């Protein structure tokens, strides 16, 4: 992982679904 947490690097995490891409960057900042 890369500007991401440690395990997603860039190109996984937007291999995900725009909508869960935007769900994480809520969770992201709910604990940041």
């Amino acid at each position: 992982g890369h500007m991401f947490p440690s395990d997603i690097d860039p190109q996984v995490f937007y291999e995900l679904p725009e909508a869960v891409q935007k769900e994480l960057l809520a969770e992201w900042k709910r604990t940041g």
